[PDB]
């Protein structure tokens, strides 16, 4: 019988819906619900498991656990990858870098200080900035065309780095 070490429940009869992660050292599985992990962090881990190298309680050596540090780090590197891509675009930067962060520079300062703890927080901050700009940059034709280009560029960057994340469903899009 294969049991989750954190609830002691056998998972042999667990249905497909049971979200779990595998320990890379002993191949045993652990329920996401039994671990200190949010839905987001579970998906980040599951999208690229080898980057975190999760280890169960029986195989974990140090505290805090190495996998936890690795996963936290991964989140930060991923957020930075998205912001860097946006800032490296002249047009996007022109429109959004310089005007709760109110511009991309504000997001950069908040991020560099390691203040972002979730993808949704980071995403919403940026969606709000983009939508605010779209709502206020006027009606010049080139501006109208750029508005859609910028929104799409952001969505593409988020889908590349966080494919499991619903950026299109942000409550802050109008
Ligand atoms: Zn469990
Ligand atoms: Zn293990």
């Amino acid at each position: 019988g294969n049991f989750c070490p954190l609830c002691d429940k056998c998972y042999d009869d667990d249905d497909y819906e049971s979200k779990m992660m595998q320990c890379g050292k002993c191949d045993r599985w652990v329920h996401s619900k039994c671990e200190n992990l949010s839905d987001e962090m579970y998906e980040i881990l599951s999208n690229l498991p080898e980057s975190v190298a999760y280890t169960c309680v029986n195989c974990t050596e140090r505290h805090p656990a190495e996998w936890r540090l690795a996963l936290e780090k991964e989140l930060q590197i991923s957020l930075k990858q998205v912001l860097t891509a946006l800032l490296n675009s002249r047009t996007t930067s022109h429109l959004l870098r310089y005007r709760q962060p109110l511009d991309l520079e504000g997001v950069k300062r908040k991020m560099d200080q390691g203040n972002y703890t979730s993808v949704l927080e980071f995403s919403d901050d940026i969606v709000k900035i983009i939508q605010a700009a779209i709502n206020s940059d006027g009606g010049q034709p080139e501006i109208k065309k750029a508005n859609s280009m910028v929104k799409s560029f952001f969505i593409r960057q988020m889908e590349r780095v966080f494919p499991w994340f619903s950026v299109k469903k942000s409550r802050f899009w109008e």
